[PDB]
DNA sequence: GGTACTCATCA
DNA sequence: TGATGAGTACCAT
């Protein structure tokens, strides 16, 4: 129903066949999502629309121009400046056609000055796409020029969102939807390279969220042993007790097992060497249905949700190098884990996480449910659950949300007892540095009951906007 | 139907 | 570094 989710899904889709394209290997696998889902129906905003979209935040970040088109937000993949064609004529009687709706600016026009609230952007035309991409012949006030002339005589606003480079390791560029500007005026010059070009000043309209540019409170410097690749400190700017996360409790990098709990007969596994990557003659992707789960890029990303994942494990040929080891790789982001006001510790990223990279297994002490406060992950893909309240890995100190961008997995690979199933978290959504990460614990409502006469009741403070206000 | 256009993306 | 890329937008040589 709500917008902001239906961006969300819709992101996540485009997402999906994003990755199934990359597996395919086919050229510009961006691009081709956008044609799946076109032939899907499945571009949320079909139609141009003036103004802000639903669910579209101003600030919002899109992790490529084919995302901006998916959701419908930019049409175009590669042109900047997106307008309403003739077509629309007869819906916007009123206005003159053609009316620009979103332009980007992402630093390939000479001639385009950003100063934030002011920005003087170039129109379309004349413009090289070969060599060292400057004017090469004048501009006419045609198409998008047109477009952005109209905008200025009906004070029809536009969407202005910018490029941003990134000295991340897996994303390289990021555009950020950055609100409505008017234009306020345009007119023909002589251009940096000799040529004519139209010039459209654009001032930032009011009664938007401010334009934003872009260790204090350290309790701990790495909550881990110095056992994760990347170490994961600490902060607490709530209060300033001096506690650490890891008081009383016991970091460790791999499950451990009660010695009441099975351990299961070993997999079989595959004959592969060094990587898994023919399918054909790989027994862990017949086990998967015959493909691959996981993509190589960005050192493997899940391509979707399943029941369970089938991995390699101790007894395949193949080395930890190989792609469907995905989740058994090192801690590949840099993390923190921070006080939050009311729900105690919190994990966010400092990197950008692309959809479908792992974050975490959850690591604890794995026990019979028979036998077993707030640090236990029941096992269900329940006989067996995870306990981290005394030992485990960095995964307890992620919070529940209504609305989460990390997701559960189930995955098999030491053996094939579903039931002693890995529990591993992944990015459902791209995910920005510093935002909360998050998954939904799943508990049903009046699930608890306490040691008396009541129904035990517990807040949920998420934040979200379909927050339903009880994690049980 | 025919096609000129184009502010990305790939190590 | 540049070759490709595909959904138009508009005319229908
Ligand atoms: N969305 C939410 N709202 C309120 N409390 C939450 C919450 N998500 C997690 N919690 C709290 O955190 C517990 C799960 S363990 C998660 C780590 C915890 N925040 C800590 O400080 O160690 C829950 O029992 C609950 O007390
Ligand atoms: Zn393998
Ligand atoms: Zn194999
Ligand atoms: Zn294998
Ligand atoms: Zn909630």
């Amino acid at each position: 129903l709500e917008p902001h989710l239906k961006v969300t899904k819709c992101l996540r889709l485009f997402n999906k066949q994003y990755l199934l394209c990359v597996q395919a290997k086919l050229s510009r696998p961006d691009l081709k999502g956008v044609t799946e889902m076109i032939k899907a129906k499945a571009i949320l905003y079909p139609r141009k629309i003036i103004g802000d979209l639903p669910g579209i935040d101003v600030g919002h970040r899109f992790f490529s121009r084919a995302e901006m088109c998916a959701v419908g937000f930019h049409n175009h993949w590669l042109n900047g400046i997106d307008y309403m064609s003739m077509e629309y004529e007869k819906e916007y009687s009123n206005y003159k056609l053609p009316l620009a709706v979103s332009i980007v600016m992402s630093g390939q026009y000479e001639d385009d000055l950003d100063n934030a609230d002011t920005v003087t952007y170039t129109g379309q035309g004349g413009h090289n796409l070969t060599g060292n991409k400057r004017q090469i012949k004048d501009q006419l006030l045609e198409r998008g020029n047109l477009a952005l002339k109209h905008c200025c005589e009906y004070n029809v606003p536009v969407r202005v969102t910018r490029g941003h480079n990134c000295k991340s390791s897996y994303t390289k560029r990021v555009y950020t939807y950055d609100g409505l500007y008017k234009v306020e005026k345009f007119w023909a010059q002589k251009g940096v390279s000799g040529f004519t070009v139209y010039k459209y000043r654009l001032k930032r309209l009011e009664g938007q969220p401010e334009l934003t540019t872009d260790i204090e409170g350290l309790v701990c410097e790495d909550i881990s042993g110095g056992l994760e690749f990347k170490g994961i400190p600490a902060t607490n700017r709530v209060d300033d007790s001096p506690v650490s996360p890891t008081s009383g409790f016991t970091y460790i990098k791999s499950l451990i097992i009660e010695p009441n709990v099975i351990i299961p007969k070993s997999s079989t596994g595959c004959n592969c060497r060094g990587s898994c990557t023919d399918s054909k003659k790989c027994a862990c992707a017949k086990l998967n249905g015959g493909n691959f789960p996981y993509v190589d890029l960005n050192d493997g990303r899940l391509i979707e949700s399943r029941d369970v994942v089938f991995e390699c494990g101790p007894h395949c040929g193949c080395g930890p190098k190989c792609v469907n080891r995905t989740s058994q790789k090192r801690l590949r982001f840099n993390l923190e884990v921070f006080r939050s006001a009311k729900k105690g510790w919190a994990v966010r990223s400092w990197e950008y996480i692309p959809a479908g990279s792992p974050v975490c297994e959850y690591i604890g002490v794995v026990r019979r449910t028979a036998d077993v406060n707030e640090y236990i992950f029941e096992i269900d893909c329940p006989e067996f659950c995870i306990d981290a309240g005394s030992t485990g890995n960095f995964a307890r100190f992620i919070n529940h949300s209504c609305e989460p961008n990390l997701f559960v997995q189930c995955v098999l690979s030491s053996h094939q007892d579903i039931r002693l199933a890995r529990v591993v978290l992944f990015a459902a959504d791209n995910i920005s540095p510093m935002q909360e990460l998050t998954y939904d614990y799943g508990y049903a409502l009046d699930s608890v009951h306490g040691p008396d006469g009541k129904v035990k009741q517990l807040a949920c403070y998420c934040g979200a906007l379909n927050c339903r206000k009880r994690l049980y």
